[PDB]
């Protein structure tokens, strides 16, 4: 830059050493800007174009820092603009040891004030033309979850910048990702004295990722231009931009939920021993439900699961069929199953023990269960059956009204429900009730004198002939025949009259024999 000179009065400060005034002017850049003069002992510029040799010490920014013209005369404690100026100048000397306070002599209080303020200022503040710049906080951070979003506390900018932005550049971020300020303003470029937070959905599995932080800064800097070394070397206070970049910022979280198995009855009922296999890809489980129906499981990694019954309950129908379910970040998805009691059949078919091709109805057969409880009754119908739908468990069974005409059945039978959809098929025999008539024919006049030839012949209740026979010996004749009323009368004699008596008698007893006298004239 291109310097420019302007001279001032003042009640300048002797020198000792020098045995003169120490005196300065006002030096000027082209574009308006206040420089300051390195040393008392070479003149100032004049229309000289001088090149940039770095900076001057953090001691000469310092006064720069808290002199003039960046405060005016007012603020600094002093009367006019040159008094501010002028002790400015013998600050930065001093601050650059290119003169001590000892030697001189001043000639202005307010100037001697401020000059001791700027000199402390220097000695005691702790400003730098170091650029600095860090990323609070350092260490890598877990995301929490803050209903919608899992989100990390506020990172901050430290710096000694005086103005500046930057810009965050995630690297491989999963989707959805969102950055706000502490208003909630969604930003990716903030200003330097803004903080900010990183949002994930919640439903987003488990993971990693880096990020930097980009910035442009502007700082302040005592920029320092080189003299032709018979002309002084000059300051300027300016901003000056700068490029800055983090190390890697390293984000993580964790995201898990659960899964409750309700398992119910046809009726709405705990049920336990129902073995569940939960599974996907990655994670395969058998999980057994407790007192309550209740099985459970923590901390899945989220998604589809998939839930498979492979074991049912004690006397309960195992479905095999896929369930599907979402473990969402956070929540507990349930599950609610019913189950159908297993059911089956009986059924009991009545024949004669003699014909297996016959059969029965009417017969009543009682059912118990394992602790001998009576469940149900049931007669056979019009072909012998008899059908018991029943449920799952151990049973047995007699017969407890036995059909019409024969002996009842006295043995208890067993079976087992085991299977849903069985039916269990028995066959139940019966004796038939048959009896003996035995017809002695003896002679009226004499007792104790057989008759042989004479023929009895049987009719039934509806009066159809059934069996003929003639006495054997002895007057006996024997008649086997099966349960019901029958009627009787002589057919042919024995030399005699035919008694034509119309008698009766009921066969009712198994293995009964009736013996009747008839008797002869003639
Ligand atoms: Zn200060
Ligand atoms: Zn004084
Ligand atoms: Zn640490
Ligand atoms: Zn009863």
């Amino acid at each position: 830059e291109v310097m420019n000179r302007e001279t001032y009065k003042m009640d300048w400060s002797y020198s000792n050493s020098k045995q003169r005034e120490i005196k300065t002017e006002i030096i000027k850049t082209a574009s308006g800007s206040i420089a300051y003069c390195l040393t008392p002992d070479l003149r100032s510029p004049n229309g000289e174009d001088l090149p940039e040799m770095g900076k001057t010490s953090d001691a000469v920014y310092r006064v720069l820092l808290n002199g003039y013209p960046q405060k005016g005369p007012s603020e600094l404690g002093v009367a006019t603009t040159e008094e501010a100026h002028y002790a400015t100048q013998l600050a930065v000397w001093i601050a650059a040891n290119e003169l001590t306070e000892e030697d001189l002599v001043a000639k202005n209080e307010r100037v001697h004030n401020l000059m001791k303020r700027l000199v402390e200022a220097s000695k005691k503040e702790t400003g730098s033309q170091d650029v600095f710049f860090k990323v609070n906080p350092v260490d890598s951070q877990t995301a929490t979850q803050n209903g919608d979003y899992l989100e990390t506390g506020f990172y901050a900018v430290q710096t000694n910048a005086v103005s500046g932005s930057y810009t965050i550049l995630p690297e491989n971020a999963p989707k959805g990702l969102r950055i706000v300020n502490e208003n909630g303003e969604e930003k990716s470029t903030l200003s330097i004295n803004e903080k900010f937070k990183i949002l994930l959905p919640k439903d987003t599995s488990s993971g990693n990722f880096k990020m930097k932080v980009k910035s442009t800064l502007t700082n302040l800097q005592a920029i320092a231009f080189k003299g032709s070394e018979k002309v002084q070397n000059t300051t300027v206070l300016l901003q000056r931009n700068s490029e800055k970049i983090s190390t890697d910022l390293v984000v993580n979280w964790e995201s898990v939920g659960s899964l409750k198995i309700m398992k119910l009855g046809e009726k709405k009922e705990v049920l336990k021993g129902a073995v569940f296999e939960v599974s996907n890809e990655n994670f395969k489980q058998n999980v057994t439900t407790s007192d309550k129906g209740i099985a459970e499981l923590g901390n899945l990694p989220i998604g589809i699961y998939s839930v498979k019954e492979i074991q049912a309950p004690a006397g309960y129908v195992l479905d095999r069929s896929v369930k599907k379910i979402e473990v969402k970040t956070g929540e507990t998805a349930v599950l609610e199953l019913k189950n159908e009691n297993v059911k089956g059949e009986l059924e009991i078919t009545k024949v004669d023990v003699a014909d297996g091709n016959t059969k029965l109805p009417n017969a009543e057969f009682t059912i118990y269960n394992e602790q001998g409880k009576e469940v149900v009754k049931g007669k056979t119908d019009e072909k012998g059956v008899a059908k018991f739908k029943l449920p799952y468990g151990k049973y047995t069974y007699k017969e407890t009204i036995a059909p019409n005409g024969y002996v009842i059945n006295e043995e208890t039978f067993a079976f087992e429900i085991k299977e849903n959809g069985e039916i269990i098929k028995h066959i139940v025999q019966d004796k038939k009730v048959e009896g003996e008539l035995e017809i002695t024919k003896v002679d009226v006049a004499d007792g104790n004198t057989k008759l042989p030839n004479a023929e009895f012949t049987i009719y039934n209740e509806q009066g159809k002939e059934v069996v003929k026979g003639k006495t054997n010996e002895q007057g006996i004749a024997k008649f086997k025949l099966p349960y019901g009323k029958y009627t009787y009368k002589e057919t042919i004699a024995p030399g005699y009259v035919i008694n034509e008596e119309k008698f009766g008698f009921e066969i009712k007893e198994n293995g009964e024999i009736i013996k009747h006298i008839v008797k002869n004239k003639k």
